[PDB]
């Protein structure tokens, strides 16, 4: 190190510049485990991101990760992957994904994550994962100061995808033809919109009014209590859930890096629709640059309604 | 009673084979990864897993279900009977024994050559014509097995070898440039082990020789110690299973990559496992990594890398290492 | 010894049938932008371009083979013998006369009748199996040429139909609710022409129907003046060909989608030509577009969209216009 | 009127963070455009022309396929003012077409780098060496963000035919051909390997006169490619669309590949002049960063320096 070397680089490469721009489409994911890796894989291989950054307190796990995404480079076009326990390594995120956590033994982890996130990086849309998303992004959000719109909760974006794909499997078509939505709580006590359920615009409970009652010859009401026992069948199965909800956070990501104002089931700040007056559940949203944009006001039947207010009624 | 599907939908055709089977044996770290990778890159339109942990190959499989709306892949099934990979054009064994830290993959020979006795005989069962993707450890070792148990031809019996040493190279040789690995070119070949070589004749970037540019690229003379970049390639592994206890994204990538020119018969180069019996004065039936051309008949062609003195005797090194375990077993 | 036998050693003479080859018939504008559609979508591992014109054709296919390092499709062939599109599992017809200016795609039926009379017997000549996927203007009139000629059951052979008046009609919904296409649901049905058929009953987002929210959705006491859009969508053809000759990039794309469905057998639900006999009281072997899902073995069902009375004569009349010019057919 | 909207939508609330710019709705433009649509590298594209049919019926046609696209955004006009905040400017308007040209560039140049003054320039009009001289003096940016399209699709003819020749994906071919993009480009023969296998090494006389497989064949291909699809179609646009559109990849990512786009190499294989043509560089964020200086022998060398001396007379 005293002495000049000559180096190879020098010999073969004539440099023009020094700086490293700032990162233009960067990600953060706080937390490497199952839910977080699953995140951080999906979000490379759909190329959303020039840089990905992770964040863990258990930094011998925190490098490994890291190291592995690191070797993969060759098949990604997502030429930096750093890692830190100092969420220094987070600066200038477009979008953080937390992940992190085990109500109150998580909510105060947000307390010591969330203003790391929003001190380096201010600007960022921030993507709640932990669970329960609905209440713990209410909380990113009084400990963030973020204006609403940045502050997004996975919520019922994996809830609805389980629910169109065990349409299909009825039905014999393509979850991406099978339209529907569960929206409240990411829990038991979700919604299912049996009045929006359809194929090609044809609302099923117009063919069969039954649909979703008890007297459902066919049964539907199972298909929503499937979406709400899934996690615990896989739980039990293989310890845990992780690809699934991967692919969902990515297609938000996606949605929110490249601004397609698609609509998902988030949660979100719903005071005043629906006679619900105090915190956050899913409906759908407009997902853009800037986070939930807009919101769709779903005409709820009475029934509908009714199990909403008692989801909102649960969550606090 | 009429039903609603019947209300709803017309059907002309009840009927039901799948023309890109793509089967993934062993649910694993590994093999999940390789799953995940397969699926993200639209290469078949059915995933098969089968494994003997019954529980945990369900979850994964409902897991990998539940994401379906974001995949272009229609159908994933899974199963303990072999008769859910009938069919498969391509079929990558993942399972048996794992190295626990400080473990070489070696010490893994009897447990997995014992399992592939019980695997390569029921996936040959259901899919004759299938490719053999191997990466079970040692892959070197192994994808020879599966080739004596299986019958193939030697072209529909590859083993992921050093696709991923290599891989690793070049992202520490982008590190050290400051390229992409894309635009880094250099090769690992040989075992997929402690005794892999280096082709540092080979390295360059823009076709511009690295060891013309610097004699001593490689040797013990190196003043920027260029040997210690295959140190880590060898190293790599353990250095991530003493990390996070095991390594699961990059050979997800690798071998995705080998699916990839397999299934869409790109032609592409990669280091694949195999024989190379004659090649380099090597008089011995061993396995081992050397550049092939891949498509959708498995290694079509085999490239002769030239090499120097120093390189051909690492590489027939590496060569003795394997045979010196392929002649104790029994097969 | 050459320099690829120093380089090179081998272990296979034998080579394989191609096991996902897509044949494009016509290399106009439509034909080609099907073609670089499905390169940039990795739906086949060998392209067949075929046309009459010997110059154009060898010329589109060196522009296709000289961009090869950035694709992933490793055989690009072409020329005026259909051997070249042996093996085929999907063929896109995309040759006959186009639309000019001011004309009705109705027009051309006599003059691509006549050249189908050519083209369809030797694609099935050279690929028995494959799913015919007819592009060709009236793509609906045309499809049941197709089918006739061919003698494949109905399922192997689609029209592109109405796929694009749809994603035409989806694109017009989200510029006016600000929401991405994808998230826009509403279904142009009858005719890929001016007798299509805008499914009001079925408009929705995030499945809320927005004929309820707006009874007068489609009507002409609308206030908002809705049935303008699918006006649009009569008329995108004929204005686009007015700026600039012709159409080629959306249906190019329109097509690459309906290819993806086919080649992985995804069984998404999309509106193509097809016999909609026993549909509404038709009783008429007429060929038009309602949802239909779509698999490696072309339409394996068809979805039963409930019509408004006034929706449901829309359909009939359109299937009344096409099935006057079928049945005049030699 | 819209008031369904209101009665679907409650709103709660930008400029563009990854905005890509088409200059000429050409077929090289167009190319380009639908190439870049279907890689996702955008989102937003706008394309910009003067005729004012043709540039709207693009982009109309365009955005009718929104649904089979992720670019939310496809906006054209006459003025630049559409062209605002744009990340990169792709210019492909234009027509020994040298005055006709620069002519044009004269007038572009300026109100493109007005609306985009952090953008990167790739120049894809030919003679592409000397308007990326052209387009850098007129822009007044520095030289690392001013790229010329250059042997970027030469290379990629120069590899495809040693893949049919050697039964190889191009991919796994490796071919440089440096210089301009012109008739006088130089192929690197001692660069030539698949997997890192010297051609020449095996076989001295590749490339050379004496060569007994005529490789120097390969080369002539390649400065002939465009002539013979001109010929054939008329024009060409599909190739040069996906070699801009890789080259644009690696820019809008950040992702430091070497590409051979042409650039100014003052200082360089003995060269004291303002000249711009092709050699391997890094492409990143902020341009062109970085240089490869390929060793060139001495006959290698001689061809870039006449290949440059005529170029540079012209600029
Ligand atoms: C280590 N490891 C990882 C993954 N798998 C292994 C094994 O060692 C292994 C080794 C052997 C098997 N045999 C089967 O699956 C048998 C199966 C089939 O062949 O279909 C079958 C199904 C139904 C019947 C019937 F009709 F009689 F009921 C008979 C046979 C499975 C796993
Ligand atoms: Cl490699
Ligand atoms: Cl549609
Ligand atoms: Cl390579
Ligand atoms: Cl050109």
């Amino acid at each position: 190190n005293l002495y000049f070397q000559a180096t190879l680089k020098d010999q073969l490469i004539y440099n023009l510049l020094k700086e490293e721009q700032t990162p233009q489409n960067k990600i953060t994911v706080v937390g490497v485990g199952a839910v977080g890796m699953a995140c951080a894989i999906s979000i490379l291989m759909k190329d959303l991101a020039d840089e990905l950054a992770l964040v863990d307190v258990i930094e011998d796990k925190l490098k490994g990760e890291m190291m592995d995404l690191q070797h993969g480079s060759l098949f990604l076009r997502t030429p930096k992957i750093v890692s830190g326990k100092d969420y220094n390594v987070t600066a200038n995120s477009k979008l953080v994904i937390i992940t992190a956590g085990a109500v109150q033994r998580n909510v105060n982890i947000f307390k010591f994550i969330i203003p790391n996130v929003v001190k380096y990086s201010p600007n960022c849309k921030l993507l709640i994962v932990s669970n329960p998303v609905d209440i713990l992004t209410y909380v990113a959000w009084k400990i963030s100061g973020f204006p609403k719109n940045r502050v997004i909760g996975s919520g019922c974006n994996l809830d609805s995808a389980r629910f169109r794909y065990l349409m299909g499997e009825r039905l014999g078509v393509h979850p991406l033809s099978c339209h529907g939505w569960v929206l409240g709580e990411h829990g038991d006590s979700s919604v299912p919109v049996w009045s929006g359920m359809n194929v090609a615009g044809v609302s099923l409970k117009t063919l069969h009014p039954d649909l979703g009652t008890d007297k459902d010859k066919e049964q539907w009401k199972e298909v929503h209590k499937q979406v709400v026992e899934s996690a615990y069948e896989v739980i039990k199965l293989k310890g845990y859930t992780s690809w699934a909800i991967g692919l969902s956070v990515a297609d938000l990501a996606e949605s929110i890096m490249k601004n397609l104002r698609r609509v998902h089931p988030v949660s979100t700040m719903i005071k005043g629709l629906y006679g619900i007056k105090d915190v956050f559940l899913s409906v759908p949203c407009i997902l853009g640059q800037n986070g939930i944009s807009d919101l769709v006001k779903v005409t709820l039947t009475s029934e509908e309604e009714a199990r909403l207010k008692k989801s909102a009624d649960t969550l606090w």
